[PDB]
């Protein structure tokens, strides 16, 4: 029993983190097979960052300009290419600790673990969601760029995120491992405002199920609703719309608890309209939206 | 910028987790050097758990009765002893992945990372505090016993917790790595009630400093207080007393933010008396007490 914001064990990713230096810029790289992936802005002076032309900046760079260090041993760079907003540095040594891995582009509402790194050295691990505005609310100081987000399926690491940017509002933007930004963000020190950070409705419902499973039941009401009625209320409160795909996904939690999804929707509706009245659910005074239904099932079942 | 509940990278501890089986009971063990540490209740039938005599139960056990598996390879047990509420199983192989380590007994309010394990396999990592009532609020299913809590100082893992028990209220109890329970709990399926789960005042203050550092300043008031005045209010709200040792410990956060500790106390006092009025601090609707001052400095500075 008990329910925690839980990251994947980070060991498999710890074994992939290296330091990348280009001139005076140091950040982190991900070493898989004989390729090191890092944010292309490693080649910029903070001066360059205001309106960088990366193709033109890259012409001035050689393999020997990229200094790649794995522990306290240097890797030999034998090639470099730009793919979207990441650099791929070919090194002469396959990472001996390369895990089984995939590159995946996640959808808004999907959760993942971040291994926060500085100078290629892991500092911490936390759980995130891709926000509906394609930002994440991370913890990232200078030097944390190239830190990655991942899910693990038994022994296969799915890399979904590389850290590139902090927006002027102190939220975070980055790319998948093909170098494509989540949302409309660009690796340039310019005015970039995020859209509405809506609540991930399907995730709140999952977490309400987690609460029932763990004995927190005070919020369970006598009402039901319809998708359309619930969705009217969701919009008013800056909650993402709930689809039938979300209802289907919650099916196993519905089954385990014997609470129909639309009943749990009507409980959520009353919590939106009435608030928590100073009460807590799973030790939170607000509705948590950074657990997926899959996360709740994993943690409530005990997958390794 | 940004502030997350952050666990230590778990790789060094992942490399120490094994499966321990005695008869039909499977749980986790910690393999350091040529010793495997596990909860002594591995020797009990759930029937034994009602009033176990562990010395008498252990007489009926041999080295060959303890099945220790590290990945899918069996370790040979060449000795076993009981130290308090843990078993130490001497195996014929030193763990090749043993990190530098210490055993430390933490104080209430101290935070640590838990690597939740099932059948010797890591499932997740989260950050905890030892509660003032010597419980922890974990996430632990059947088979999670022998999962450990740790801090890391660069390359040295300090093991502070091994998981043994869930109380009938679904909070968690366990031992240090010398087998001594935190608080008054015993490894017996009997009536064990926790005392008052008070809020860790010094930790809330640290987190209020973290909030100021990260731009959340709305709660900063025009008042100050004294330790004695603040402490009267703390007691009324089930907050731990604040000592001069706590004020001294917050000194560096006081310095960084230019907010005197007693000023931040007076801000906390107003939040206790007035509540949050539907506002959030670092995305929480309640006051977080599971960051130490050391945690706030680490995450705000970027230690690896
Ligand atoms: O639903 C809302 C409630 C309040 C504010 C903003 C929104 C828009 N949310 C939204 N989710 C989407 C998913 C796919 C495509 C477009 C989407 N727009
Ligand atoms: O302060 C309180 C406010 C409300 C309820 C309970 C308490 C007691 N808290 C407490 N912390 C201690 C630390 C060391 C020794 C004894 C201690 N008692």
């Amino acid at each position: 029993s008990g329910f925690r914001k839980m990251a994947f064990p980070s060991g498999k990713v710890e074994g992939c983190m290296v330091q990348v230096t280009c001139g005076t810029t140091t950040l982190n790289g991900l070493w898989l097979d004989d390729v090191v992936y890092c944010p292309r802005h490693v080649i910029c002076t903070s001066e360059d960052m205001l309106n960088p032309n990366y193709e033109d900046l890259l012409i001035r760079k050689s393999n020997h300009n990229f200094l790649v260090q794995a522990g306290n041993v240097q890797l030999r760079v034998i090639g470099h290419s730009m793919q979207n907003c990441v650099l791929k540095l070919k090194v002469d040594t396959a990472n001996p600790k390369t895990p089984k891995y995939k590159f995946v582009r996640i959808q808004p509402g999907q959760t993942f673990s971040v291994l926060a790194c500085y100078n290629g050295s892991p500092s911490g691990v936390y759980q995130c969601a891709m926000r509906p505005n394609f930002t994440i609310k991370g913890s990232f100081l200078n030097g944390s760029c190239g830190s990655v987000g991942f899910n693990i399926d038994y022994d296969c690491v799915s890399f979904c995120y590389m850290h590139h940017m902090e927006l002027p509002t102190g939220v975070h933007a980055g790319t998948d491992l093909e170098g494509n930004f989540y949302g409309p963000f660009v690796d340039r020190q310019t005015a970039q405002a995020a859209g509405t950070d809506t609540t991930i409705t399907v995730n709140v419902l999952a977490w309400l199920y987690a609460a029932v499973i763990n004995g927190d039941r005070w919020f369970l009401n006598r009402f039901t609703t319809t998708l359309n009625d619930f969705n009217l209320v969701a919009m008013k409160y800056n909650y993402e719309p709930l689809t039938q795909d979300h209802v289907d996904i919650l099916g196993p939690l519905s089954a385990q608890t014997g609470i129909a999804v639309l009943d749990m929707c009507a409980s959520l509706k009353e919590l939106l309209q009435n608030g928590m009245n100073g009460r807590t659910i799973l030790g939170s005074a607000l509705l948590e939206d950074e657990f997926t239904p899959f996360d709740v099932v994993r943690q409530c079942s005990g997958v390794t």
